[PDB]
């Protein structure tokens, strides 16, 4: 069967994944520019990641193209063509684990997050990541290679002068680069503390989600005892374990509904002290206006921006999910190829599936972000319609 048919249709699709890499990321990075909203923190390390995604297109996928000819080059050219991509998708790594943190620090610490952050300490982080990423990807250039152990066999086959190789992937880069330091290191540990670091995100919004409802539980069943209430003694616990909850879910509208509200329970917990019972379940009775005018409302904006912090956690995740996907078969192939020399090796029409499959996460990220942020989503219209 000729070759070049089948070579046919992986350099078609290989083009049309550049075409749609190299425009859906443009946008991205278009959007962010105009807005003035979208210019924040978590999106530096999205612009970040929309950048390796468009350099997938321009430069990762016309050098994959030209590694499956396996043509005359020398064995240092042949690495970087081969090991670009590595670099690509450790910067992808690093962006995706500071959006993960990111996220954390803005749900766990809300008041130090203004502090611990900002616009100058991201772009220090992101230059040091695209230096390691570097550094990571481009490991085999530094002597890790094959270089030293040639295929002599296809050289001459392929008419290639003295000094080059057949410039192929697995024939200049040694497999236990691509499992132990690029897969388990580099790849799969960051990973797994992904998992994690989202673990603790959803955890920690599901605390604060009893919190919120403990307190609006803590004050209604306090208000009822003291209606129903015998003596002063009673009127006296159902106050201080509201009054200890007012001061708990507190934690300039804001300020001024709760200096109603404990005001109003000091003056009815005075009573109880003075013995006044009838009046000091008539004082309390006043907390119901009150509740039902400032607290209510802070019950519905505070659980409000809950669910907008929820929302955009999850969104990221998707997005970490996705690169996993996207890249675990290809990892898969190369622990199959490394650990079981007994086992035929993988067709090349499989080979080409999985490189296909991890070059597609290049296109996925800006479909998630117009089908889930609202604010990037209106932002895409404007920009299309002019
Ligand atoms: C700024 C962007 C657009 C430019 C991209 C640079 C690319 C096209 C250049 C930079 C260095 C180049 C490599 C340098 C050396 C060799 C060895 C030679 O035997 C085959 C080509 C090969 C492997 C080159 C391939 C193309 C290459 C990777
Ligand atoms: C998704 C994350 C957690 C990783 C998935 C687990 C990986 C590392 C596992 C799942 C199945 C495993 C393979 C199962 C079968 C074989 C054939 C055997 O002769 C050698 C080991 C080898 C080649 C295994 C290598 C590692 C492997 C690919
Ligand atoms: C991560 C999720 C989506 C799983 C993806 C499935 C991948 C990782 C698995 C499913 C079945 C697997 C194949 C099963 C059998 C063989 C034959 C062996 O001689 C070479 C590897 C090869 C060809 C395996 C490569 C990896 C493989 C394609
Ligand atoms: C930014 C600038 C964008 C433009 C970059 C140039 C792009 C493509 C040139 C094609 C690459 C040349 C590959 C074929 C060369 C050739 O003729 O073959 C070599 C010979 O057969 C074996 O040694
Ligand atoms: C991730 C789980 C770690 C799994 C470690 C990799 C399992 C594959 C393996 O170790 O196989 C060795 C085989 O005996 C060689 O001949
Ligand atoms: C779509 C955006 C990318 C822009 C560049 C498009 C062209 C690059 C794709 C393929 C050509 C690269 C080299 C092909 C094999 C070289 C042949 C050889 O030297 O034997
Ligand atoms: C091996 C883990 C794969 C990566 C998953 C990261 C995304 C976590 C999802 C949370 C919902
Ligand atoms: C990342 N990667 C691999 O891990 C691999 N294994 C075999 N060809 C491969 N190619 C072309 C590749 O780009
Ligand atoms: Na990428």
């Amino acid at each position: 069967a000729p070759p070049i048919m089948g070579s046919s249709v992986y350099i078609t699709v290989e083009l049309a994944i550049a075409v749609l890499a190299i425009l859906g990321n443009v946008l991205v990075c278009w959007a962010v520019w105009l807005n003035s909203n979208l210019q924040n923190v978590t999106n530096y390390f999205v612009v970040s990641l929309a950048a390796a995604d468009i350099l997938v297109g321009v430069l990762a996928i016309p050098f994959a193209i030209t590694i499956s000819t396996g043509f005359c080059a020398a064995c240092h050219g042949c690495l970087f063509i081969a090991c670009f991509v590595l670099v690509l998708a450790q910067s992808s790594i690093f962006s995706l684990l500071a959006i993960a943190i990111d996220r954390y620090i803005a749900i766990a610490i809300p008041l130090r997050y203004n502090g611990l952050v900002t616009g100058t300490r991201a772009a220090g982080i992101i230059a040091i990541c695209w230096v390691l990423s570097f550094a990571i990807g481009l490991t085999p250039m530094l002597g890790w290679n094959n270089c030293g152990q040639p295929k002599e066999g296809k050289a001459h086959s392929q008419g290639c002068g003295e000094g080059q190789v057949a410039c192929l992937f697995e024939d200049v880069v040694p497999m236990n680069y691509m499992v132990y330091f690029n897969f388990f290191a580099c790849v799969l540990v960051p990973l797994l503390l992904m998992l994690g670091v989202y673990l603790r995100i959803f955890a920690a919004a599901r605390r604060q989600l009893a919190d919120l409802e403990d307190n609006w539980e803590t004050l209604n069943d306090n208000l009822k005892v003291i209606e129903k209430a015998d003596n002063a003694a009673q009127v006296k616990d159902a106050l201080t374990k509201m009054r200890a909850a007012a001061l708990d879910a507190q934690k300039k509208d804001f300020r001024h509904g709760f200096d109603i509200l404990v005001g109003q329970i000091d003056d009815a917990l005075k009573l109880a002290n003075e013995g006044k019972v009838k009046e000091a379940q008539a004082a309390a009775e006043q907390l119901k206006t009150t509740r039902n005018a400032y607290i209510q409302k802070y019950l519905e904006r505070a659980r409000s921006t809950l669910q907008k912090e929820v929302h955009a956690a999850k969104s990221a995740a998707i997005i970490a999910g996705l690169f996993a996907l996207c890249w675990l078969p290809l990892h898969i192939i190369n622990c199959f190829t490394f650990f079981c020399p007994d086992c035929s090796h993988a067709p090349l029409w499989l080979m080409y599936l999985a490189i296909v499959l991890a070059h597609t996460n290049s296109v996925v990220n800006p479909f998630i972000y117009a089908y889930r942020i609202r604010e990037f989503r209106q932002t895409f219209r404007k920009i299309i319609r002019s």
